[PDB]
């Protein structure tokens, strides 16, 4: 009636989970059972499976709420703009739309935030300098992201119970896809500096809906089943909670090729 | 439509929350109303109110599931004792029964967090490290609890928008009431030290119900009306939460004569 820190690592292994692996998650938590330490547990046996040599990682995205103040430029109205508190990667909260285990991982000692505010990752462990150093502002999900550092580093992303939609690298796929009528968003960001408040416009691929028209919002669940039932992956029990298990590299090609078949030449 | 750091602060002003006040703060954050930051608007306008001289407080408590698992002696049975998670002050999670802010607070760069586990305040500001140093694990809400420390100092409370059954100072008036038939609380508790897990049984008057018979669980409520209505503290509006402003030093012995009254001599 209690997952611990040592059953969920061990269903973690039987899942495919391996020492040294640099692993993204996207959990919820209360899927998994009752937790002797809550969503600490399910930290603690990720850092536990993967070793000092592994890194854990998870999508922190941002908490700002002044979205809805911007007009159709997407800057901040001069009345709003010294009352939006300005983004620190250190002290910024992770978005909890999609669970807490991000801002509980964000605020785990020894864990490293990186710059782009909306598509910011958190990363513990070996890797962690390298998965958050010198994230580029625009196009945030692209090049030289640490989405794009993941594929590269052979990591794994893994659906702890959360909903198949919810998997961020698939908007990486979405970057890389060579297709037409990408969609665009553009918005301003108040940045913390050592001399004030510094702001800056933002350029990225919109992820905020299907990066073209004719999908459904929740189309990349599609994408990750149609990827498990080609006999990719591993699925299993995490806990009490049913999960998926990838690899990152072979899910982007996966995704961008899903979506250069349905659209573009 | 959006209460900031700035409007915050200027209703705590109104309230009676002054420069170098040490203040402990219960809120409900939804009541609030939408915040620009989320609850770290609520900090920063606390923390602008008092000034670098002043102190910021909160209820942290611990996250600690395993009491589910004790017997009658309060121990932990042997197959469950390795798998319960130990204290940390500075890892431990703070409770999140009564609102997140305390987690928040706890998060917050510079805070500190007391050593008793299921006491524990944390404490941001000039006396943070007064106010959280050797925090007696023995009766946690008596003589030398940072719950004493806070009526010494001449601190205040602010009820921000939260049922005024949880004011946790109130149970350092149970404590302090001279009363007959009180009751108590034991429990193992693990501790996390430089060589390992040390497990440690606690004593104190039992917070998890009303210190003696004959008493709803909400009697706390009754205690802060009659309170304010004998013309002590201030009532107002912090954003769109109804609050109240009390003295610590005077709602204690307000609680303690409150107790010496229908029981005891
Ligand atoms: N969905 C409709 C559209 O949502 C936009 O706002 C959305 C946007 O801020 C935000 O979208 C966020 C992005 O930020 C972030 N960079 C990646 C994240 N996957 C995405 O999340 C969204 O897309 C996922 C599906 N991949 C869903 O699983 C998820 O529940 C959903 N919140 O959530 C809001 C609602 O989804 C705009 N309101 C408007 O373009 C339109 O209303
Ligand atoms: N209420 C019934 C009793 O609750 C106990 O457990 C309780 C205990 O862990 C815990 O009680 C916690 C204490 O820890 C902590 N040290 C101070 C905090 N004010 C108190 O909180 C409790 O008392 C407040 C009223 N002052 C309420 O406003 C609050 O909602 C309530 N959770 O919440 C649990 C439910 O209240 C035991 N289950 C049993 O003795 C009996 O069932």
């Amino acid at each position: 009636s209690f997952a611990t820190r040592t059953s969920l690592a061990a269903d973690l292994a039987a899942l495919g989970l391996a020492w040294g692996d640099a692993i993204m998650v996207h959990a919820a938590v209360s899927r998994v059972g009752r937790l002797l330490d809550g969503p600490d547990t399910i930290i603690a046996a990720l850092r536990d499976t993967v070793g000092p040599g592994g890194t854990v990682l998870a999508y922190a995205d941002w908490e700002a709420r002044y979205e809805d103040l911007v007009d159709d430029a997407g800057r901040v109205p001069p009345e709003w703009r010294e009352h939006v508190p300005p983004f620190d990667p250190q002290r910024s909260r992770a978005i909890r739309d999609n669970g807490v285990l991000p801002e509980f991982l964000r605020t785990t000692p020894g864990t490293l935030r990186s710059g782009n505010p909306g598509a910011s990752l958190v990363a513990l462990g070996a890797k962690a300098e390298w998965f958050t150093a010198d994230h580029p502002l625009d196009y945030g999900y692209g090049e030289g992201s640490p989405l794009a550092k993941l594929v590269e580093a052979g990591g794994k992303v893994l659906m702890l119970g959360a909903p198949l939609d919810t998997l961020t690298l698939l908007h990486h796929a979405e970057h890389l896809a060579d297709i037409p009528g990408k969609r665009i968003k553009r918005i301003e960001v108040p940045f913390a500096t050592p001399t004030g408040t510094q702001w800056r416009m933002i350029e990225e691929f919109d992820t905020g809906d299907p990066i073209v028209a004719g999908l459904a919002e929740d189309y990349f669940a599609g994408i990750v089943t149609e990827f498990l039932a080609s006999g990719q992956g591993r699925q299993g029990l995490i806990g009490a909670a049913p999960s998926v298990l990838v690899d990152a590299a072979a899910i982007t090609a996966f995704g961008v090729t899903w979506l250069e078949k349905r659209f573009g030449t």
